[PDB]
């Protein structure tokens, strides 16, 4: 069903839904690995379904509809702890490339596309452990898509070759993010 921000497990899939307290977003958990997001003149939000904990070799499948009108992205989104790392494997995005401002570390080929890889240091920013400082890694698919399979190990290995140390895995979801925009999405994860 439709929920307010929070985390939990639904039909055997972990979910996380976060927003900045601005209105304009509706997040709904559906059957199995399904979730939907509908938004209209939102603030900042990100939510979706997957695993808690994730793993360093998961092959993540997703399908469905993704129709942003403005700034948004569809990604595999997760964290590690000790060290604290935030990461995104971006499969599609709207009007803004969310890796803008991050430092390019190279490229990796996975699951039918080249990806550009990046990182940036986030300083005194919200995180799964509260206000914190941590590196944020990106892998941005050149050939955008809204269904597919992601071999996460290819991305983790590419980042590791340029200095990433992944600690203990925390959650790992397929997420829809929006940033002062409108859109819809209906995604099924497995």
């Amino acid at each position: 069903s439709t929920i307010q921000p929070g985390t939990g497990y639904n039909n055997g899939y972990f979910y996380s839904y976060w927003n900045d307290g601005h209105g304009g977003v509706t997040y709904t958990n559906g059957p199995g690995g399904q979730f939907s997001v509908n938004w209209s003149n939102s603030g900042d939000f990100v939510g979706g379904k997957g695993w808690q904990p994730g793993t360093k070799n998961k092959v993540i499948n997703f399908s469905g509809s993704y129709n942003p009108n403005g700034n948004s992205y569809l990604s595999v989104y997760g964290w590690s702890r000790n060290p604290l790392i935030e990461y995104y494997i971006v499969e599609n995005f709207g009007t803004y490339n969310p890796s803008t401002g991050a430092t390019k570390l190279g490229e990796v080929t996975s699951d039918g596309s080249v990806y550009d890889i990046y990182r940036t240091q986030r300083v005194n920013q919200p995180s799964i452990i509260g206000t914190a400082t941590f590196y944020q890694y990106w892998s941005v698919r050149r050939n955008h898509r809204s269904s597919g399979s992601v071999n996460t190990a290819n991305h983790f290995n590419a980042w590791a070759q340029q200095g990433l140390t992944l600690g203990t895995m925390d959650y790992q979801i397929v997420a829809v993010e929006g940033y002062f925009s409108s859109g819809s999405a209906s995604i099924t994860v497995s």
